[PDB]
Protein backbone atom coordinates (compact mmCIF):
# COMPACT_ATOMS: atom_id res chain seq x y z
CA UNK A 1 0.00 0.00 0.00
CA UNK A 2 0.54 3.56 -0.50
CA UNK A 3 0.23 4.62 2.66
CA UNK A 4 2.55 2.07 3.92
CA UNK A 5 5.83 3.30 1.68
CA UNK A 6 4.86 7.04 2.56
CA UNK A 7 4.81 5.94 6.72
CA UNK A 8 7.56 3.59 6.61
CA UNK A 9 9.82 5.66 4.34
CA UNK A 10 12.01 7.93 6.79
CA UNK A 11 15.27 10.17 6.20
CA UNK A 12 18.23 7.82 6.07
CA UNK A 13 21.60 9.38 6.30
CA UNK A 14 23.52 6.23 7.02
CA UNK A 15 24.16 4.66 4.38
CA UNK A 16 25.85 0.69 3.27
CA UNK A 17 29.10 0.73 1.79
CA UNK A 18 27.90 -0.98 -0.92
CA UNK A 19 26.66 0.94 -4.08
CA UNK A 20 23.20 0.14 -4.98
CA UNK A 21 22.53 -0.81 -8.85
CA UNK A 22 22.19 1.96 -11.18
CA UNK A 23 18.76 1.03 -12.60
CA UNK A 24 17.07 1.32 -9.04
CA UNK A 25 18.20 5.17 -8.75
CA UNK A 26 17.00 5.43 -12.52
CA UNK A 27 13.79 3.67 -11.62
CA UNK A 28 12.90 6.37 -8.98
CA UNK A 29 13.85 8.82 -11.67
CA UNK A 30 11.51 7.02 -14.46
CA UNK A 31 9.20 7.29 -11.44
CA UNK A 32 9.50 10.77 -10.91
CA UNK A 33 9.74 11.53 -14.44
CA UNK A 34 5.99 10.38 -14.53
CA UNK A 35 4.86 13.16 -12.33
CA UNK A 36 2.48 16.16 -13.40
CA UNK A 37 4.41 19.63 -14.11
CA UNK A 38 3.46 23.04 -15.21
CA UNK A 39 2.76 22.95 -18.80
CA UNK A 40 4.00 19.46 -18.55
CA UNK A 41 7.90 20.79 -18.40
CA UNK A 42 9.45 17.89 -16.60
CA UNK A 43 11.45 20.49 -15.49
CA UNK A 44 13.68 17.95 -13.20
CA UNK A 45 16.87 16.93 -14.48
CA UNK A 46 19.07 14.48 -12.47
CA UNK A 47 22.56 14.70 -11.98
CA UNK A 48 24.05 11.62 -10.29
CA UNK A 49 27.50 11.77 -8.19
CA UNK A 50 29.65 8.29 -7.99
CA UNK A 51 33.00 10.23 -8.20
CA UNK A 52 34.56 10.16 -4.75
CA UNK A 53 36.45 12.87 -5.07
CA UNK A 54 34.13 15.21 -6.37
CA UNK A 55 31.91 13.25 -3.57
CA UNK A 56 34.36 14.83 -1.00
CA UNK A 57 34.52 18.04 -2.82
CA UNK A 58 30.61 18.56 -2.36
CA UNK A 59 30.81 17.55 1.30
CA UNK A 60 33.78 19.64 2.33
CA UNK A 61 31.78 22.81 0.55
CA UNK A 62 28.64 21.75 2.24
CA UNK A 63 30.26 21.14 5.86
CA UNK A 64 32.26 24.33 5.39
CA UNK A 65 28.91 25.87 4.72
CA UNK A 66 26.91 23.94 7.37
CA UNK A 67 29.86 24.84 9.76
CA UNK A 68 28.79 28.59 9.71
CA UNK A 69 25.18 27.60 9.56
CA UNK A 70 25.58 25.84 13.48
CA UNK A 71 28.10 28.67 14.55
CA UNK A 72 25.20 30.70 14.32
CA UNK A 73 21.99 29.54 14.36
CA UNK A 74 19.39 30.10 17.03
CA UNK A 75 16.00 29.86 18.28
CA UNK A 76 13.56 26.91 17.51
CA UNK A 77 16.18 26.25 14.78
CA UNK A 78 18.79 25.51 16.67
CA UNK A 79 16.96 23.66 19.51
CA UNK A 80 15.15 21.45 16.74
CA UNK A 81 18.93 21.00 15.13
CA UNK A 82 20.18 20.01 18.66
CA UNK A 83 17.65 18.15 20.03
CA UNK A 84 17.83 16.03 17.05
CA UNK A 85 21.78 15.83 17.22
CA UNK A 86 22.03 17.51 13.99
CA UNK A 87 25.33 19.32 13.44
CA UNK A 88 27.68 20.82 10.75
CA UNK A 89 28.84 17.19 9.43
CA UNK A 90 27.64 15.71 6.68
CA UNK A 91 29.67 12.40 5.83
CA UNK A 92 26.99 10.91 3.72
CA UNK A 93 27.97 13.75 0.74
CA UNK A 94 30.96 11.32 0.98
CA UNK A 95 30.08 8.14 2.17
CA UNK A 96 26.67 7.42 -0.01
CA UNK A 97 27.31 5.85 -2.61
CA UNK A 98 25.44 8.36 -4.93
CA UNK A 99 24.74 11.67 -4.52
CA UNK A 100 21.69 12.29 -6.93
CA UNK A 101 21.20 15.87 -7.36
CA UNK A 102 18.04 16.96 -8.33
CA UNK A 103 17.69 20.22 -10.67
CA UNK A 104 14.90 22.16 -12.15
CA UNK A 105 14.80 23.86 -14.98
CA UNK A 106 14.54 28.14 -13.60
CA UNK A 107 12.55 29.00 -17.04
CA UNK A 108 9.70 26.30 -16.59
CA UNK A 109 6.46 27.20 -15.28
CA UNK A 110 6.24 26.39 -11.46
CA UNK A 111 9.46 24.59 -11.92
CA UNK A 112 10.42 24.25 -8.53
CA UNK A 113 6.98 23.03 -7.61
CA UNK A 114 7.02 20.15 -10.04
CA UNK A 115 10.83 19.53 -9.08
CA UNK A 116 9.36 19.10 -5.39
CA UNK A 117 6.22 17.30 -6.47
CA UNK A 118 8.20 14.76 -7.97
CA UNK A 119 11.10 14.61 -5.43
CA UNK A 120 8.16 13.12 -3.53
CA UNK A 121 7.35 10.58 -6.18
CA UNK A 122 11.18 9.99 -6.18
CA UNK A 123 11.27 9.33 -2.67
CA UNK A 124 8.94 6.95 -2.38
CA UNK A 125 10.28 5.29 -5.16
CA UNK A 126 13.22 4.71 -3.41
CA UNK A 127 11.35 3.83 -0.77
CA UNK A 128 9.95 1.01 -2.72
CA UNK A 129 13.54 -0.09 -4.14
CA UNK A 130 14.99 -0.25 -0.41
CA UNK A 131 17.34 2.63 -0.94
CA UNK A 132 17.58 5.55 1.57
CA UNK A 133 17.37 9.02 0.95
CA UNK A 134 17.73 12.46 2.78
CA UNK A 135 16.46 15.69 0.62
CA UNK A 136 20.09 17.74 2.13
CA UNK A 137 19.53 21.43 1.20
CA UNK A 138 23.54 22.89 1.58
CA UNK A 139 23.34 26.39 2.84
CA UNK A 140 25.06 27.29 -0.13
CA UNK A 141 23.43 25.78 -3.47
CA UNK A 142 25.59 27.95 -6.09
CA UNK A 143 29.26 26.00 -4.45
CA UNK A 144 27.79 22.82 -4.94
CA UNK A 145 26.38 23.92 -8.97
CA UNK A 146 29.38 25.16 -9.68
CA UNK A 147 31.34 21.87 -8.71
CA UNK A 148 29.44 19.76 -11.08
CA UNK A 149 29.18 22.37 -14.07
CA UNK A 150 25.72 23.46 -13.55
CA UNK A 151 24.36 25.24 -16.54
CA UNK A 152 23.10 28.60 -15.99
CA UNK A 153 19.49 26.98 -17.02
CA UNK A 154 19.34 24.79 -14.08
CA UNK A 155 19.01 25.11 -10.40
CA UNK A 156 19.98 22.89 -7.64
CA UNK A 157 17.32 21.78 -5.55
CA UNK A 158 18.04 19.10 -3.27
CA UNK A 159 21.17 16.80 -3.20
CA UNK A 160 19.76 13.50 -2.26
CA UNK A 161 22.32 11.23 -1.07
CA UNK A 162 21.45 7.26 -1.89
CA UNK A 163 22.37 4.20 -0.95
CA UNK A 164 21.28 1.16 0.75
CA UNK A 165 19.94 2.44 4.44
CA UNK A 166 22.07 1.67 7.07
CA UNK A 167 20.88 1.10 10.45
CA UNK A 168 18.55 4.69 10.37
CA UNK A 169 17.52 6.35 13.23
CA UNK A 170 13.86 6.33 13.74
CA UNK A 171 11.56 8.44 11.49
CA UNK A 172 10.72 11.45 13.49
CA UNK A 173 6.80 11.90 14.22
CA UNK A 174 4.52 12.68 12.01
CA UNK A 175 1.44 14.76 13.66
CA UNK A 176 -2.48 13.52 12.47
CA UNK A 177 -3.16 15.30 9.80
CA UNK A 178 -6.50 18.41 10.89
CA UNK A 179 -8.13 19.48 8.08
CA UNK A 180 -10.34 22.33 7.85
CA UNK A 181 -13.55 23.24 5.72
CA UNK A 182 -14.31 25.75 3.32
CA UNK A 183 -12.53 28.51 5.63
CA UNK A 184 -10.16 29.07 7.96
CA UNK B 1 1.90 -3.39 -9.51
CA UNK B 2 5.00 -0.86 -9.17
CA UNK B 3 4.79 2.68 -7.91
CA UNK B 4 5.44 3.33 -11.72
CA UNK B 5 2.96 2.07 -12.68
CA UNK B 6 0.85 4.05 -10.21
CA UNK B 7 2.89 7.37 -11.12
CA UNK B 8 2.64 6.40 -14.75
CA UNK B 9 -1.21 5.97 -14.95
CA UNK B 10 -1.87 8.99 -12.55
CA UNK B 11 -2.20 12.20 -14.76
CA UNK B 12 -4.34 14.96 -14.78
CA UNK B 13 -8.07 15.41 -13.84
CA UNK B 14 -9.81 18.37 -15.27
CA UNK B 15 -13.36 16.32 -15.39
CA UNK B 16 -15.21 15.27 -12.73
CA UNK B 17 -17.95 13.82 -11.82
CA UNK B 18 -20.34 15.69 -9.34
CA UNK B 19 -20.88 12.22 -7.32
CA UNK B 20 -18.84 12.73 -3.62
CA UNK B 21 -16.01 10.77 -2.53
CA UNK B 22 -16.44 9.40 0.61
CA UNK B 23 -14.02 12.09 2.46
CA UNK B 24 -12.07 8.87 4.06
CA UNK B 25 -10.37 8.67 0.50
CA UNK B 26 -9.30 12.28 0.84
CA UNK B 27 -8.46 12.69 4.08
CA UNK B 28 -6.21 8.97 3.40
CA UNK B 29 -4.59 11.13 0.29
CA UNK B 30 -3.54 13.86 3.12
CA UNK B 31 -3.15 11.15 5.95
CA UNK B 32 -0.41 9.41 2.98
CA UNK B 33 1.40 13.56 2.08
CA UNK B 34 1.57 13.54 5.71
CA UNK B 35 3.75 10.89 6.46
CA UNK B 36 6.18 12.57 3.84
CA UNK B 37 9.69 14.78 5.01
CA UNK B 38 9.93 18.09 5.57
CA UNK B 39 12.36 20.50 6.52
CA UNK B 40 12.70 19.97 10.17
CA UNK B 41 10.16 17.78 9.79
CA UNK B 42 7.80 21.14 10.52
CA UNK B 43 5.06 19.37 8.24
CA UNK B 44 4.01 23.16 6.78
CA UNK B 45 1.55 21.49 4.79
CA UNK B 46 -2.27 22.63 5.72
CA UNK B 47 -5.41 21.40 4.52
CA UNK B 48 -8.53 22.88 3.55
CA UNK B 49 -11.30 21.04 2.07
CA UNK B 50 -13.56 23.33 0.49
CA UNK B 51 -17.02 21.78 -0.34
CA UNK B 52 -19.61 24.89 -0.19
CA UNK B 53 -20.80 25.56 -3.89
CA UNK B 54 -21.15 29.40 -3.13
CA UNK B 55 -17.43 29.26 -1.96
CA UNK B 56 -16.33 26.95 -4.85
CA UNK B 57 -18.10 29.16 -7.42
CA UNK B 58 -16.40 32.25 -5.31
CA UNK B 59 -12.86 30.39 -6.20
CA UNK B 60 -13.36 29.69 -9.49
CA UNK B 61 -14.69 33.24 -10.21
CA UNK B 62 -11.52 34.80 -8.43
CA UNK B 63 -9.12 32.24 -10.67
CA UNK B 64 -11.01 32.55 -13.66
CA UNK B 65 -10.76 36.48 -13.54
CA UNK B 66 -7.09 36.23 -12.75
CA UNK B 67 -6.82 33.68 -15.48
CA UNK B 68 -8.43 35.42 -18.02
CA UNK B 69 -6.02 38.43 -17.46
CA UNK B 70 -2.91 36.05 -17.45
CA UNK B 71 -4.72 34.78 -20.72
CA UNK B 72 -4.77 37.94 -22.04
CA UNK B 73 -0.84 38.42 -20.97
CA UNK B 74 0.70 35.25 -21.25
CA UNK B 75 3.66 34.68 -23.80
CA UNK B 76 6.27 32.40 -24.57
CA UNK B 77 6.00 28.77 -24.09
CA UNK B 78 3.35 28.59 -21.73
CA UNK B 79 1.41 30.90 -24.12
CA UNK B 80 2.11 28.36 -26.87
CA UNK B 81 1.77 25.16 -24.94
CA UNK B 82 -1.60 26.61 -23.61
CA UNK B 83 -2.95 27.34 -26.92
CA UNK B 84 -2.13 23.98 -28.90
CA UNK B 85 -3.60 22.47 -25.64
CA UNK B 86 -6.66 24.72 -26.04
CA UNK B 87 -6.66 25.93 -22.49
CA UNK B 88 -8.57 28.79 -21.41
CA UNK B 89 -9.41 30.70 -18.22
CA UNK B 90 -12.55 29.05 -17.66
CA UNK B 91 -12.19 26.60 -15.18
CA UNK B 92 -15.45 24.53 -14.59
CA UNK B 93 -13.59 21.93 -12.90
CA UNK B 94 -13.54 24.52 -9.78
CA UNK B 95 -17.05 24.31 -9.52
CA UNK B 96 -17.47 20.77 -10.82
CA UNK B 97 -14.85 19.30 -8.25
CA UNK B 98 -16.61 17.77 -5.40
CA UNK B 99 -13.64 19.09 -3.44
CA UNK B 100 -11.54 21.83 -3.66
CA UNK B 101 -8.36 20.58 -1.43
CA UNK B 102 -6.40 24.09 -0.74
CA UNK B 103 -3.08 22.92 0.22
CA UNK B 104 -1.30 25.81 1.83
CA UNK B 105 2.31 25.92 3.21
CA UNK B 106 3.45 27.28 6.84
CA UNK B 107 5.67 30.44 5.43
CA UNK B 108 7.77 30.04 8.95
CA UNK B 109 8.77 26.80 8.08
CA UNK B 110 12.18 25.72 6.87
CA UNK B 111 11.97 24.83 2.95
CA UNK B 112 7.93 25.02 3.43
CA UNK B 113 7.08 25.03 -0.02
CA UNK B 114 9.86 22.76 -0.79
CA UNK B 115 8.24 20.51 1.80
CA UNK B 116 4.54 20.93 0.80
CA UNK B 117 5.43 20.24 -2.56
CA UNK B 118 6.45 17.21 -2.16
CA UNK B 119 4.20 16.14 -0.17
CA UNK B 120 1.43 16.80 -2.43
CA UNK B 121 3.85 14.39 -4.90
CA UNK B 122 2.78 11.98 -2.30
CA UNK B 123 -0.77 13.07 -2.27
CA UNK B 124 -1.36 12.51 -5.67
CA UNK B 125 -0.26 9.52 -5.71
CA UNK B 126 -2.24 8.51 -2.90
CA UNK B 127 -5.40 9.99 -4.71
CA UNK B 128 -4.71 7.75 -7.79
CA UNK B 129 -4.44 4.65 -5.26
CA UNK B 130 -8.04 6.10 -4.13
CA UNK B 131 -9.23 6.68 -7.77
CA UNK B 132 -10.13 9.72 -7.15
CA UNK B 133 -8.74 12.41 -9.87
CA UNK B 134 -6.38 16.06 -9.05
CA UNK B 135 -5.16 18.49 -11.15
CA UNK B 136 -2.52 21.12 -9.23
CA UNK B 137 -4.09 23.63 -10.16
CA UNK B 138 -2.33 27.45 -9.44
CA UNK B 139 -4.34 30.34 -10.52
CA UNK B 140 -2.04 33.13 -11.47
CA UNK B 141 -2.63 35.28 -8.14
CA UNK B 142 -3.55 33.08 -4.99
CA UNK B 143 -4.02 35.94 -3.05
CA UNK B 144 -7.61 36.45 -3.67
CA UNK B 145 -8.28 32.83 -2.89
CA UNK B 146 -6.68 32.99 0.30
CA UNK B 147 -8.33 35.90 1.23
CA UNK B 148 -12.23 33.95 0.52
CA UNK B 149 -10.84 31.33 2.90
CA UNK B 150 -9.89 33.88 5.33
CA UNK B 151 -6.33 32.19 5.32
CA UNK B 152 -4.17 33.49 8.20
CA UNK B 153 -0.90 35.46 7.63
CA UNK B 154 0.83 32.25 8.61
CA UNK B 155 -0.05 30.36 5.69
CA UNK B 156 0.39 30.22 1.97
CA UNK B 157 -1.60 29.00 -0.17
CA UNK B 158 0.19 26.51 -2.55
CA UNK B 159 -2.36 24.91 -4.78
CA UNK B 160 -5.62 23.94 -5.10
CA UNK B 161 -6.25 20.51 -5.83
CA UNK B 162 -9.64 19.84 -7.14
CA UNK B 163 -10.75 16.36 -6.02
CA UNK B 164 -13.48 13.95 -7.45
CA UNK B 165 -13.70 10.90 -9.16
CA UNK B 166 -12.13 11.26 -12.86
CA UNK B 167 -15.44 11.98 -15.72
CA UNK B 168 -13.02 10.06 -18.20
CA UNK B 169 -10.03 12.77 -18.32
CA UNK B 170 -7.94 13.20 -21.24
CA UNK B 171 -4.78 11.03 -22.05
CA UNK B 172 -1.99 11.79 -19.63
CA UNK B 173 0.73 13.77 -21.97
CA UNK B 174 3.70 12.09 -22.96
CA UNK B 175 6.92 12.10 -21.00
CA UNK B 176 10.14 13.17 -22.07
CA UNK B 177 12.74 10.23 -21.24
CA UNK B 178 14.03 11.27 -18.19
CA UNK B 179 17.38 13.60 -18.36
CA UNK B 180 19.96 11.95 -16.11
CA UNK B 181 23.70 12.89 -16.15
CA UNK B 182 26.70 11.33 -14.55
CA UNK B 183 28.68 13.12 -12.21
CA UNK B 184 28.75 16.79 -13.62
CA UNK B 185 27.17 18.55 -16.35
C1 LIG C 1 3.12 22.95 -10.16
C2 LIG C 1 2.03 22.60 -11.12
C3 LIG C 1 1.11 23.56 -11.46
C4 LIG C 1 0.10 23.24 -12.34
N1 LIG C 1 -0.80 24.21 -12.65
C5 LIG C 1 -1.84 23.93 -13.48
C6 LIG C 1 -2.78 24.89 -13.75
O1 LIG C 1 -2.69 26.02 -13.28
N2 LIG C 1 -3.80 24.56 -14.60
C7 LIG C 1 -3.92 23.31 -15.14
O2 LIG C 1 -4.85 23.04 -15.88
N3 LIG C 1 -2.99 22.37 -14.87
C8 LIG C 1 -1.97 22.67 -14.03
N4 LIG C 1 -1.06 21.70 -13.78
C9 LIG C 1 -1.23 20.37 -14.40
C10 LIG C 1 -0.22 20.21 -15.54
O3 LIG C 1 -0.70 20.88 -16.68
C11 LIG C 1 0.01 18.73 -15.80
O4 LIG C 1 0.63 18.15 -14.67
C12 LIG C 1 0.83 18.45 -17.04
O5 LIG C 1 0.05 18.87 -18.14
C13 LIG C 1 1.10 16.97 -17.19
O6 LIG C 1 -0.13 16.30 -17.15
P1 LIG C 1 -0.18 14.72 -17.30
O7 LIG C 1 0.43 14.08 -16.05
O8 LIG C 1 -1.67 14.34 -17.44
O9 LIG C 1 0.63 14.41 -18.55
C14 LIG C 1 -0.03 21.97 -12.89
C15 LIG C 1 0.90 20.99 -12.56
C16 LIG C 1 1.92 21.34 -11.68
C17 LIG C 1 2.92 20.29 -11.26
C1 LIG D 1 12.85 20.28 1.75
C2 LIG D 1 13.61 19.44 2.71
C3 LIG D 1 14.87 19.85 3.06
C4 LIG D 1 15.59 19.05 3.94
N1 LIG D 1 16.84 19.44 4.28
C5 LIG D 1 17.58 18.66 5.11
C6 LIG D 1 18.87 19.04 5.41
O1 LIG D 1 19.33 20.05 4.92
N2 LIG D 1 19.60 18.25 6.26
C7 LIG D 1 19.02 17.10 6.74
O2 LIG D 1 19.63 16.38 7.49
N3 LIG D 1 17.75 16.74 6.47
C8 LIG D 1 17.03 17.52 5.62
N4 LIG D 1 15.77 17.13 5.32
C9 LIG D 1 15.20 15.88 5.94
C10 LIG D 1 14.31 16.28 7.14
O3 LIG D 1 15.05 16.63 8.30
C11 LIG D 1 13.36 15.11 7.38
O4 LIG D 1 12.54 15.00 6.24
C12 LIG D 1 12.47 15.25 8.59
O5 LIG D 1 13.32 15.33 9.71
C13 LIG D 1 11.52 14.09 8.76
O6 LIG D 1 12.25 12.89 8.77
P1 LIG D 1 11.47 11.55 8.91
O7 LIG D 1 10.71 11.29 7.64
O8 LIG D 1 12.55 10.50 9.00
O9 LIG D 1 10.59 11.64 10.13
C14 LIG D 1 15.03 17.89 4.45
C15 LIG D 1 13.76 17.52 4.12
C16 LIG D 1 13.05 18.29 3.22
C17 LIG D 1 11.69 17.84 2.85
N1 LIG E 1 -3.11 28.29 -14.60
C1 LIG E 1 -3.45 28.50 -15.98
C2 LIG E 1 -2.29 28.18 -16.91
C3 LIG E 1 -1.64 26.85 -16.72
C4 LIG E 1 -2.24 25.67 -17.19
C5 LIG E 1 -1.61 24.43 -17.06
C6 LIG E 1 -0.35 24.39 -16.46
O1 LIG E 1 0.27 23.20 -16.34
C7 LIG E 1 0.27 25.57 -16.03
F1 LIG E 1 1.48 25.47 -15.45
C8 LIG E 1 -0.37 26.81 -16.14
C9 LIG E 1 -4.56 27.54 -16.30
O2 LIG E 1 -5.03 26.71 -15.53
O3 LIG E 1 -5.03 27.60 -17.56
N1 LIG F 1 20.90 21.87 6.30
C1 LIG F 1 21.19 21.76 7.71
C2 LIG F 1 20.01 22.09 8.60
C3 LIG F 1 18.80 21.26 8.42
C4 LIG F 1 18.73 19.94 8.86
C5 LIG F 1 17.56 19.19 8.76
C6 LIG F 1 16.46 19.77 8.11
O1 LIG F 1 15.30 19.09 7.95
C7 LIG F 1 16.55 21.10 7.65
F1 LIG F 1 15.46 21.62 7.08
C8 LIG F 1 17.71 21.84 7.79
C9 LIG F 1 21.64 20.35 8.01
O2 LIG F 1 21.66 19.39 7.23
O3 LIG F 1 22.11 20.15 9.26
CL1 LIG G 1 13.95 12.82 4.76
CL1 LIG H 1 -1.74 17.16 -13.13
CL1 LIG I 1 10.45 16.29 15.08
CL1 LIG J 1 6.48 31.42 1.55
CL1 LIG K 1 -9.58 15.98 -18.09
Amino acid sequence: MLYDLAKKRKTVRRFKKEKPPLEDLIYSLKVANEAPSGMNAQPWRFLIVEDEKLKGQIRRVCERSEKTFYENVRGRLKEWLDEKRFTWRKPFLKEAPYLLLVFSEKSAPYSRESVWLAVGYLLLALEEKGLGSVPYTPPDFREVEKLVNTPSELRLEVILPVGYPDDPKPKYPRNEVIVRYNTF
